[PDB]
């Protein structure tokens, strides 16, 4: 009764994606998928330590890093979810519709109220990537750049209450617009820019590191998820009713 063992992240986990994948998968192939969600460097560890056979995570640099050390054999894109930044209804700065560099620096030009995660998040370190791409300084040091030190929900809170702008996953404004009637403060104000993109991968651990690892197994869950059909699963995924992924398997 073959059984896969992934790790994989603690955001992967909120989203209740492979809630909905794992009995379709089971379904389709026969094979149990466990999964213990966990930070990346976390998941990535548990590789290197042999404890599971697959990782599914969204970490770009540090998963090369993986395969380079050769503890994973390759990463396979699967699908991506993305960030977005939020702000009043009013957006005072005037940034809709702009890309992410054009808003940042418009933020930073107008002094505008903008929230950090400030807690070294995945999140709180995609967000520190967005400034390093304005022409501008670092905001850092800035009065208008608040760090909460908090999670996610409680930084859109913050910039709710200070009329401020925010860098969220969708996911989280998903379900913070839904706890506000969908009619909160804090609308949808730039999206879509590739940078925004949370890519996912899976990376099968590599059995000359880990000699009993099930990579039979693993490889059929990436060629699973690879799959048209899968694919076209994932991108059909609906959070409260609202699309999070889009599939970008090659
Ligand atoms: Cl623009
Ligand atoms: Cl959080
Ligand atoms: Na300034």
């Amino acid at each position: 009764a073959p059984v896969l063992m992934m790790a994989t992240t603690t955001s992967t986990d909120n989203t209740g994606l492979l809630d909905d994948l794992a009995p379709q998968f089971t379904k389709d192939t026969g094979i149990e998928l466990r999964w213990t969600a966990v930070g990346t460097g976390k998941a990535l560890k548990m590789g290197e330590n042999c404890d599971v056979d697959i990782l599914l995570v969204h970490a770009p640099a540090a998963e090369k890093a993986f395969v380079d050390a050769g503890f994973g054999t390759a990463r396979t894109q699967l699908m991506y979810n993305d960030f977005v930044i939020i702000g009043p209804a009013a957006d005072p700065a005037g940034v809709k519709g702009m890309t992410v560099a054009a808003a940042l620096g418009k933020i930073a030009a107008d002094n505008a109220v903008f929230v950090s995660r400030g807690d070294n998040s995945g999140t709180h370190k995609m967000e520190k990537s967005l400034w390093k791409q304005i022409e501008g300084p670092s905001p850092e040091k800035e009065a208008w750049y608040v760090q909460t030190g908090q999670g996610m929900l409680r930084t859109i809170n913050v910039a709710a209450e200070k009329g401020g702008y925010t860098m969220t996953d969708r996911g989280t404004y998903i379900k913070y617009e839904a706890s506000m009637d969908g009619n909160p403060p804090l609308k949808i104000l730039v999206e879509g820019d590739k940078i925004l993109f949370n890519q996912y991968s899976a990376i099968p651990v590599n059995p000359a590191h880990c000699p009993k690892v099930k990579k039979d197994l693993a490889d059929k869950f990436v060629n699973w998820m690879a799959s048209p059909a899968t694919q076209k699963t994932i991108g059909d995924f609906k959070l409260m009713g609202k699309a999070l992924f889009t599939p970008n398997a090659e």
